[PDB]
């Protein structure tokens, strides 16, 4: 491969690690031949974990489709799919190594966190998602690590001042104006499982002790997921190449690739 | 802090992360203030081994009192002097929660991978260094990580084929032509202390198999570090920074500090 060379940066456009020493995933950051061979030596089985409640039903196929094409292709990937109607869920035809599991659900830090000891066995690393979203590159493991957020597409250009944090000192997920390193996307997390659990674990915890107080962050679950990864520093930050909207944002040149967007 | 801003890096001069997400350690990268807290949280104890063998007792003073103005300050220390002379180890006055053990011997990989069991009970990470050096500013626990490697000083900027990797098939340290990351240098090593015995235990290993083969890889136990460092890539890599000679390679501009330097 290409040798790397220390005085020539590949990317000088973006901030491409962060003051904590956690890389952001952007494309010409990563070799991901170097990353596939890592990860196949220890068989890494990776879940990836969507709610598909009434009417979002009907995003599953596009989602499940081009996660077949796009989503951690030659590795060993495990779907769940949380639903309220597991004969809605569609039959899409599967890659060797990939498999699907329907749980019935009759809530997602809290549902993700009461299937814990089933996580634990049957993956290494889990990736939380919306499902209305499609893959349209690549999404491999260059991603993994102990735990990662998503930089929000909407803020990633923005001065912390504006980033919509819960500013009522009254709600767990509450943070200071002048505290903030980015604002984080509900849409796109995950970690090892034991990282995840901790996360939902402590943003259910969070959630109830704002429900017991009478107070409903500003954003809910993204809210309290902002609060914990200011306090537990993600180990890898992933660039808005991973969760864009092109109707709303366009395609900036500082996006050489548009990986998982909105469905418009 | 200031807050970091995604479109506006840092350091634009110098590669930052290898292209398999391992931060490079330049000044102007991390935070120390975050970094120390996150180690602090968990009651990091750093191991510093050096070999001071016949004359190399006379560097002991100088490395030791500039260790203590700049390695690791304010976090837990333990030095491993191996000296074939414990009557020469100069005593220096240490800070709180600083100590120093004096080993007697009577090589290098072989002597830090057979005290394998006091390593694991007494600290969290391991650094090998050089004695004939001394600290000139702040190293600390941005090095810290499962596994790294530094630059050596003499051939970050050059191109593969110059590296002076054995060149020999009928060595254990042979590396291809067309093959290599960087050229890290034997001076200074580390990481986790699981990690740290697996790389001098895999190094013994192989020179043993070389010894038994009748040849000498063309830079001894430097020669085995970067054929280990080729297959089981550092999570970490130090930038010159980290090993300089400033009488040798002078105070180039992409050098914001000269932390650990060559004695005269
Ligand atoms: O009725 C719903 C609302 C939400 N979701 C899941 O939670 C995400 C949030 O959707 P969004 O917030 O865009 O819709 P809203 O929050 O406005 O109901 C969706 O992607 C689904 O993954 C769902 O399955 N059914
Ligand atoms: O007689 C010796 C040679 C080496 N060393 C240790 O191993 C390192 C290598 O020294 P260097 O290779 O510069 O000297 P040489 O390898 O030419 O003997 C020294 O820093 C010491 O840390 C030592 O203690 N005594
Ligand atoms: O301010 C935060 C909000 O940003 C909107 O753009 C987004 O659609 C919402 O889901 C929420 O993340
Ligand atoms: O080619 C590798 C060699 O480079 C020299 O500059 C250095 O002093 C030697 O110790 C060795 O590392």
């Amino acid at each position: 491969y290409p040798q790397p060379k220390v005085l020539t940066p590949c990317r000088k456009d973006v901030l491409v690690v962060t003051p904590w020493l956690a890389p952001i995933v952007w494309e010409g950051t990563f070799n991901i031949d170097i990353l596939n061979e890592q990860f196949r030596l220890q068989n890494t089985t990776i879940g990836l974990t969507v709610f598909a409640i009434k009417k979002y039903v009907a995003f599953l196929k596009l989602f499940l489709e081009t996660a077949e094409k796009h989503f951690m292709v030659g590795h060993r990937v495990h779907y769940y799919v949380f639903t309220d109607q597991p004969a809605a869920v569609p039959r899409v035809t599967l890659g060797t190594g990939r498999q699907l599991s329907v749980l019935e659900v009759g809530r997602r830090m809290e549902m993700i966190s009461g299937c814990e000891r089933r996580f634990l066995s049957e993956v290494d690393y889990l990736v939380c998602v919306d499902v209305d979203m499609e893959f349209r590159d690549h999404v491999g493991v260059e991603i993994l690590t102990p735990l990662f957020g998503t930089l929000h597409p909407s803020f990633y250009g923005s001065s912390r001042e504006a980033f919509t944090y819960e500013r009522r000192p009254q709600s767990q997920a509450y943070i200071p104006k002048d505290e903030g390193d980015f604002y984080y996307m509900g849409a796109f997390f995950g970690g090892s499982v034991q990282e995840v659990q901790r996360l939902t674990r402590a943003c259910h915890q969070a959630m109830m002790v704002d429900q017991a107080n009478g107070i409903e962050a500003v954003w809910h679950d993204e809210s309290h997921l902002n609060k914990y990864l200011l306090r537990h520093k993600p180990t890898k930050v992933l660039s808005p190449e991973y969760l864009w909207d092109q109707q709303l944002l366009g395609w900036p040149a500082v996006l050489r690739k548009l990986r998982f967007t909105a469905v418009p």
